[PDB]
């Protein structure tokens, strides 16, 4: 199977697989059962922001999710990614709906990664910034139900013509270039990701969530990953 | 055939196909017969720098090539790239040898492209910086004889174990992600490229040169392009 | 007197001093009588964007001014700034009202300047980005009637408590650090400025305009510069 | 007195004021007696690199100091700078010699700071990069014995004409613009600083060290701060 590291914005409490009893943000290391979570005051219909950071000095993956004028939610987990991910990866966004649903709309996404050489002390860097997504956005690999171009946005899951979100939908978008996320010979390394999102649901409760993720380069949506598995994992182990 | 825009650092004067009678830099628009050239006082065995810029306001492609403590060479050409290239391209470096030869070693390569939306005034941007090239550089597509990793450099053309450049060699490196180089609905767009290079000629008579180029995404080295055609064109038309 | 290079967004045609008979954008080199203008279809009460660029390879100062979903206005002028400005300058925004008036509200301002050494080929760079202006914005020198903090914006000219712009007002904001704008030993240099602005004219007859300018470091608002002189020049010569 | 936060590269063990018995890097919070140190394998005559980072999510100030091809030294300390520094500061480099001496040469210095608003989720940012220092570097405030321009470098302490370093010398360089280092209303904030240095000593042991520091805007070299106080503190409390 794929190797996954993710920061989840989980809108539905699946307490039977270890979720806390409230919408929450979490850090997922090779399992949908987050290693760490924080309660998230999710706001139906409002545009929010996610900020994710990691560096090789502290080796602490942290995320902050917030809405303008509200208090933020933050989660952190100590993890040495050199022991978890392959050296080269792809980065992406993933989202799902199940019995319950919501729009999983992405309005912007940026990423920056840097590796400073132990031998020369010079750096390699990659940076991308999407503020609009065209109908043919060739530097993204769309998987599942993901589409781009509608109102200039990236819709991770299925939305009908009438603007309503559909259930049992899974969609992901990965940046086309492989990313060198760690290197033994790098003296310092870091990455950061930011995205803005709009989750609206007409249901009695939204589901299932959005995640920023890092995976093997040939990662694909696992079988049976709609709903609570967020398009990320083949099971709930 | 491919669609090619390039800046050439031409170390060998092929006067039968329109080169001036001295080493020169040139702007090539869909032909190896440059639309504009400038004399280039090349310094064999010395590390040089090339800087290439263009923006959609001036629609002028300009390049500056030089070595530390020497006078620079500059060439410029007015051209509306929206009428020349496809909207989506790849960018790369190419070089060749022929009857005569030289090392075509790249020590660093950076690129930044940005497109600002007419409807939102927000920007999409891509940036990469290589200061070292590893043996498995997954974000580069190597073509022909190009290799990475020897001393952390990109060797565009074949170099023997003893360090001696070989003749009849052609090689290119392209960035893995497609690049959105122009857009009708972009109110302002720009790109910039920089690279550092070391052309060594152990017999003091080098050929054929290095180029930065922009092509259709699926471009391959054309048949018949070693030597004076720089790995870019199938003929001298 | 000061040494001023500016891009003006001139909302009021002063034909007795050489303005064209319509709102326009212009390039001003040591005189309020622009060296080049372009017609500007200004949209009162709408948020606009201005983009200014220059580099030492082309030696062309260009500006683009526009509003979302409208056609842009562009103006360009060839000028070697090494022969015009001092090596070290400050950069700023200026605006004025006179007999007639308008809000001259700035919502964002960014600038980037870079100088690449001829001897080392390494670069010095400065970058700042303001997306919000606080009540005590210590990295700005406010001159005249300019204030910061109301709604997080920079109000270059006087606005009353009821929100109504006042006449005979002049104000400027300059970045605190001096900027090295050109250097003889720099092989390549460039700058770029961007700002977003909101000019509201409650009586539909606005004056006088906003400018981005580059001046000697110790520049103050000239005596007699309210109104058509834009806070930049002591007279119309 | 001034308020100081610093990362020290301490080349001389003053065990009588709490230094460990070896050259070391440390984090100094309002006292020369570091809150945390790490042993530093300082290399006489070799060019090294320092990297300093902090963000408001983790609130952990960390530093990595290293030489090419050697193992790095790293030090980290949990500290909420909102409770230590004023909101607006200046940033700088400082160095000293005493009975024993060394060159305290700076070859490059860069800094980046960012503040994202809780109300709009937009960012303010400052970035500067010095790769050469001219004889008249107007965006630096030089204090004490600091000079710029010699071989394009910043010499923090006195160096004689013959290339030899002098004793009892103190010198600092601060960036001219005030920096907004924290803000209550910022949802996320971060800063990073990098510099390259050359410390050479002809003595039986080098002294006293180099520091990156953050202080009140009007900070000046304290009385009696040569030698072990690093030009930072008025005493050893
Ligand atoms: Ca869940
Ligand atoms: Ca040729
Ligand atoms: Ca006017
Ligand atoms: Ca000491
Ligand atoms: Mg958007
Ligand atoms: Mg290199
Ligand atoms: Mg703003
Ligand atoms: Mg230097
Ligand atoms: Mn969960
Ligand atoms: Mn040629
Ligand atoms: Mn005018
Ligand atoms: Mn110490």
């Amino acid at each position: 199977a794929d190797t996954i590291v993710a920061v989840e914005l989980d809108t539905y409490p699946n307490t039977d697989i270890g979720d806390p009893s409230y919408p929450h943000i979490g850090i997922d290391i090779k399992s949908v059962r987050s290693k760490k979570t924080a309660k998230w005051n999710m706001q139906n219909g409002k545009v929010g922001t996610a900020h994710i950071i990691y560096n090789s000095v502290d080796k602490r993956l942290s995320a902050v999710v917030s809405y303008p004028n509200a208090d933020s939610a933050t989660v952190s987990y100590d993890v040495d990614l050199d022991n978890v991910l392959p050296e080269w990866v792809r980065v992406g966004l993933s989202a799902s709906t199940g019995l319950y649903k919501e729009t999983n709309t992405i309005l912007s996404w940026s990423f920056t990664s840097k590796l400073k050489s132990n031998s020369t002390h010079e750096t390699n860097a990659l940076h991308f910034m999407f503020n609009q997504f065209s109908k043919d956005q060739k530097d993204l690999i769309l998987q599942g139900d993901a589409t781009t171009g509608t109102d200039g946005n990236l819709e991770l899951t299925r939305v009908s013509s009438n603007g309503s979100p559909q259930g049992s939908s899974v969609g992901r978008a990965l940046f086309y270039a492989p990313v060198h996320i760690w290197e033994s010979s790098a003296v310092v390394a870091s990455f950061e990701a930011t995205f803005t999102f709009l989750i609206k649901s007409p249901d009695s409760h939204p589901a299932d969530g959005i995640a920023f993720f890092i995976s093997n380069i040939d990662s694909s949506i696992p079988s049976g990953s709609t709903g609570r598995l967020l398009g990320l994992f083949p099971d709930a182990n």
